[PDB]
């Protein structure tokens, strides 16, 4: 089968994600992260555009439509409920919720989100801290890479967003170094846009610029 | 999106589900059933036959090869263990569960089914009563006591009077009509229920409970039931 399950979807949740990294949302972005070519990002874009879900910019970046919003929300919040299920119900590890939910965020019905409100007890985040999205419409902080140059910090982690859980190799350090949502980490920023998140007496974890946006954290 | 989410494995499942029917598993059933043109199913059973998931026999019916018996028991088991869970711990009606494990069944990993089997108490069978397949590829090994009793599909009980029965299984073609699906449910035809049974003249059967209506089954989904006689 199509492998993204739902190719259009994970357009809307791609650039909704861009969003929540504080980048800008690009086709190039999307084409390297849903491994797609160029010239196939670029028509299915454009087929969206026609559709009404997205606007193209003169300077490229691409923008949600107020439809393409409520789509992208919804999508979304299928995902971090799913997640939440994954990793407090059915006892999933933690670092393979996110590939799962990718799947099953594309084919939950709002009558199982609906049931998961009221079976999760109405949670209010994700797994990885990240706000559930669109609960209104259902029917019921700093980023790590605004930290001054060369010098340690006392941080709070809050939360982990989606780019960062597609690194399953990564977000397993970050898992076993203690870096999870709510728990206190000192990090170090790296010359070269790169973050550290350093570890007493072994070798610290070091988070691309890409990863230091998808993590937020709060000043203590 | 692709409304069958993973054609391939609709394919195979419905082969399974034919089979579990007692009817031959033909390309037409596959096409009403599927809601593709005869030339579509046509060219995806050649693919899948060139890629080794099935065969066309002599007489035309549709045999899954090993290999694709396989991939079809482990769709029908994630499309079991999905409903199970629907049912005992989302709480989503019974009638519904259906459709949503019908999505499902195609995205769910192996990973998440050995979390299934335990989380859900070590489950064998659907809510509608049918037995849950390949479960020793998922590391369950076989309890004491063997699958089976005496069971009937309704389409083998004889013309006569009325029969009283225990329903046991619904397959997943009845469960796919979502109005009689609904139907039953609400005239409380579930498993283990018991109810009276007459033949009706065109091969269909007609299932008598107190206190609710009629439900006639056309033949075709007589074959979805199984029943023990009382
Ligand atoms: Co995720
Ligand atoms: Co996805
Ligand atoms: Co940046
Ligand atoms: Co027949
Ligand atoms: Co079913
Ligand atoms: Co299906």
């Amino acid at each position: 089968m199509n492998e993204l399950v739902d190719t259009t979807e994970m357009y809307l949740r791609t650039i909704y994600d861009l969003e929540e990294e504080g980048v800008t949302p690009l086709r190039a972005r999307i084409a390297e992260r849903l491994d797609q070519s160029g010239p196939t990002v670029s028509q299915t874009v454009s087929r969206m555009e026609r559709d009404g879900l997205l606007r193209v910019a003169g300077d490229r970046h691409l923008e949600l439509t107020e439809k393409g919003r409520a789509l992208a929300i919804a999508v979304m919040r299928k995902h971090r409920l799913a997640e939440r299920l994954l990793v407090d119900v059915i006892g999933l590890p933690w670092e393979e919720v996110h590939a799962e939910a990718c799947r099953w965020e594309h084919v939950m019905s709002e009558d199982v989100e609906r049931r998961l409100v009221k079976v999760l007890n109405n949670p209010t985040t994700s797994p990885f801290g990240n706000p559930i999205p669109g609960l209104d419409e259902l029917g019921v902080l700093v980023r790590l890479t605004e930290l001054p140059a060369g010098s340690p910090v006392a941080v709070v982690v809050r939360q982990l967003t989606e780019h960062v859980q597609g690194d399953i190799d990564l977000i397993t350090r970050l898992k076993d170094a203690g870096v999870v949502p709510n728990a206190r980490v000192t990090v170090e920023t790296t010359p070269g846009g790169g973050v550290t998140i350093v570890i007493p007496g072994h070798e610290n974890v070091t988070l691309p610029h890409e990863m230091a946006h998808a993590v937020k954290v709060e000043k203590v």
